[PDB]
């Protein structure tokens, strides 16, 4: 059965221990990796592309408008549609309007937002089916305005790609597909190749290769950024006696079957929960799942704590920092003033994960690891910069410029001062 | 004399090469800072100490003190009017960029929505040593402050004589600045990513520095210390676009305005279309760069700075776009209806009256802002710099019966069969 703790009892240390998922060295395979597809482009792209995906490919990228439009089985196709809607809504919704600060008169500032030009989206592939992925990452870009939006995502052992994440990649825009995989892709996308256009932000959770690639070229002369470190999927879920047994169960095991990294913890509220029922719902429940085996080991290292209330289960779950915090208790939409970290919140009885990762219009590439504590999961704010603008009158300067000058001389920086002075006089000059 | 280039002379070779700073290649910078981390890491308080002994000149008993238990600074009038007028026009516009929170309910109950949380714990790195920079102290605390921030770190190095300045406090102080830690460098980044046994341990951590702080920024936010940036901030740039009505004695005070900061500080002008005089504005910086108390230092960041001619504005704006400057100045006729061009700059200054210096001090935006090129993906600070964005989703069972079956085919298709069963589960529990 899981682990539990009592939340009143536990040392400062046992808390560090509680809010630390298990731990990451991978730097050394990856930067002869990186390096290669630097000097080499194309050429060593496919080498390391028969090596780790088996698979011999003349045309590693593909202009997506070449590319036929596949053939989806009408149901399948629907739901994709559907979720391309909601999220497409709930990006667009984030459109900031751009208005003038007008504090001191003649003083005019602003802040507007360009698109990142390039952009690279991963998902994984070969014989991973991930189309809400691609979704999740594409879409935005759209919104964005990117120019270039190039998606990695391994092919089948085959030569082709998912046609569910084609089709996604279609609907939302996607102008290049990088058919490769692993550090190789992603140092195809930091620095150009041959065929590959050369990205400005990479986006989108791989392998320890991917991430592990990632994190050397941010810090690269590629000139690159990344979106978030984004590891083993979590789920946090907070219930009272109000939660039914069954449903907690299967929503911590919609996580759990990520992969046997994933972590999954269960924070008790309150009085009379029937946390007996729950574990028997748990195991019965992860014995019928395909992908049990992969659960059973992530529920290995989960775990339940007892809090007495629910201001002391949100507590905990703000220092643990979950990707997604699902709340199963009486009135939930009430708490959401007391969340301070994580990635996705998901309110009430009727509110699974499941919705999010796939529909609901939120994004599910999130923070891991407790970097919800600083990170913010992908929007359209990731797939844009805010540039200051601001423009002074003659006036506007006879009145700020003085301060100006002041601030200047106090900190010994007299060629800032004069910038000022010189148009101050000229000014005068005429006036 | 400054270095002149045609654009429509050069090859892309040489095009794509003006792009770069006068900065050391990441690497070797890392190879010089990482020990000094891992020291940090290692050793707590005493590291940090012998290396401010050592560099800064300065033997401090303690390298961290609480804010709340510093005297108020006295000022003269005149200075603090000046920084109280920065503290509120650089409030004013960070106060402004606070977003509505709206539901959007695209189908009928399934509600979902995006709201701000502050980061709980930032460190404000304001450089020192021979630099004042109470400016940097208000670009970065002032947004915390609005934002929320409950532990607010502020690093400085003690000056030569081995103090804080007093005017970087009084900024601290207006701004809820909660730790000041007397130290500078990547000893100061490693003490704040790390914690100390008297810092606090921060989640990220901001600000503009030298070549090896920012070094240390960038290592560390891979690091298991957990903790992320806002951006490679390093020394000041500014790109000046010109035309025929530009005044070349205002040209010439923008360029060395930064020129100044440092000798690898990089400025560059660009000259759109006809009618500019060039040798007008190359004799104004040398006669105002020859009377400056720092013109040793401009005239070495001047060294690696150049000038570009372009055949009209759309050409200076491509130019512009490509380098991608911390800060841009168009000083051209009609100066706003160029805004639209303008893809890739931290910090732009429109016009004749709007020199980079107002927008450096008083103007109220924000001073710290990305170099190298880091314009081309990253913003400037602002208050979002400080916030994580939580989204939050809430359906009805109506809602669950309408959005759910869609979610069942998705995750049928990506052979997720517990996603699938946590909607199955509870439209069943409907259904009987
Ligand atoms: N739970 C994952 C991280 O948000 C996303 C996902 C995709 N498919 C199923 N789930
Ligand atoms: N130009 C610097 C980077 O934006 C900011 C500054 C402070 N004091 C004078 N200038
Ligand atoms: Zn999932
Ligand atoms: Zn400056």
């Amino acid at each position: 059965p899981i682990k539990t703790y009592h939340l009143s009892n536990l040392t400062q240390t046992e808390l560090l221990s509680l809010k630390s998922r298990p731990r990451i060295s991978v730097f050394d395979i990856v930067n002869p990796i990186v390096d290669d597809v630097h000097a080499h482009g194309d050429a060593a792209v496919k080498q390391y592309t028969s090596k780790f995906d088996k698979v011999d490919l003349e045309n590693i990228v593909e202009l997506v408008s070449d590319l036929p439009d596949p053939v989806l089985d009408p149901a399948i196709k629907e739901a994709f549609d559907v979720a391309y809607s909601n999220i497409y809504a709930f990006h667009a919704a984030q459109k900031s309007p751009e208005k003038s600060v007008e504090n001191m008169k003649g003083v005019q500032c602003k802040r507007v937002a360009r698109s990142i030009n390039s952009v690279g989206l991963y998902v994984p592939g070969g014989t991973a089916v991930l189309p809400s992925t691609a979704l999740m990452l594409a879409v935005p870009a759209q919104i964005a305005g990117c120019k270039t939006i190039v998606l990695a995502n391994p092919p089948t052992r085959d030569g082709t790609t998912c046609k569910e994440v084609l089709y996604c990649a279609k609907k939302a825009g996607v102008t290049h597909l990088l058919k490769a995989g692993g550090a190789q892709a992603i140092s195809a996308m930091a620095w150009g190749t041959e065929t590959c256009p050369k990205v400005e932000k990479i986006f989108g959770p791989g392998n320890q290769y991917v991430t592990a690639a990632k994190m050397i070229l941010q810090n690269s002369e590629a000139m690159v950024s990344i979106d978030m470190p984004a590891g083993p999927s979590e789920v946090l879920v907070i219930a009272d006696k109000h939660a039914i047994p069954s449903h907690v169960a299967a929503d911590l095991l919609s996580q759990a079957e990520h992969g046997p990294d994933s972590q999954v913890v269960l924070v008790i509220a309150g009085d009379g929960v029937d946390q007996n029922a729950i574990q028997e719902e748990v195991s019965k429940q992860c014995q019928s799942l395909p992908r049990g085996e992969f659960a059973a080991k992530a529920l290995s290292h989960s775990f339940i704590v007892h809090a007495r209330d629910m201001l002391e289960a949100i507590t905990f779950s703000n220092m643990y920092a979950p990707e997604h915090l699902i709340i199963n208790v009486k009135d939930a939409e009430k708490w959401e003033s007391f969340i301070e970290n994580a990635g996705s919140v998901f309110l009430g009885s009727w509110t699974p994960e499941s919705v999010g990762d796939y529909a609901s219009g939120t994004n599910h590439v999130l923070p891991t690891y407790g970097y919800a504590r600083m990170y913010s999961g992908v929007s359209l704010d990731s797939f844009l910069k805010y540039i200051t603008v601001q423009s002074l009158t003659e006036e506007g300067l006879r009145k700020l410029g003085p301060y100006v000058e002041t601030m200047a001389e106090v900190e010994g920086l007299e060629a800032h001062k004069r910038a000022v002075t010189l148009r101050l006089q000229d000014i005068e000059a005429r006036q």
